């Protein structure tokens, strides 16, 4: 599975700009984490730790604004989510519901630290 996730990596837009042994040292640490139509991965409000990378499936994201969640947006394979909660305060600041049978590929705060938080594209990211 460690070629099958390198291999996967490497068609990431986000990941593929990274050096190979960082791309080796992630595909070490992750793990593979499975979900069905409609359980929630995610829930706003929660502290978390974790950063997901979506390798098989689709997920809804809503978030209850400050004026009932608002539907946000739909994230499928190579898309990921949960960074929010790994930079500055540790809350969930959205759901995020499995929309069919998802595989997600999560790495946690130490590995993300090291490997990923200093990524422009995810640090940078604004929706
Ligand atoms: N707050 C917010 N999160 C979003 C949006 N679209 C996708 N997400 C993801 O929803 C996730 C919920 O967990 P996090 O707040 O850690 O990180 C979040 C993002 O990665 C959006 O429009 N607003
Ligand atoms: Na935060």
């Amino acid at each position: 599975k460690h070629t099958e996730y390198m291999e996967f990596l490497k068609s990431v837009p986000t990941f593929q700009s990274l050096p190979e042994e960082i791309l080796s040292k992630l595909a070490d640490v992750l793990e593979e984490t499975h979900y069905e139509n409609g359980e929630y991965i995610i829930r706003q409000g929660a502290r978390g730790d974790t950063f997901f990378i979506i390798s098989k499936g689709t997920v809804n994201v809503t978030r209850e604004d400050s004026p009932d969640p608002v539907f946000l947006r739909t994230l499928g394979k190579g898309d990921w989510f949960g960074e929010k909660a790994l930079q500055g305060e540790d809350v969930r600041t959205a759901n995020v519901i499995a929309a069919e049978a998802v595989t997600c590929l999560v790495i946690d705060r130490d590995s993300f630290k090291h490997l990923i938080g200093g990524l422009d594209d995810v640090s940078n990211k604004a929706y």
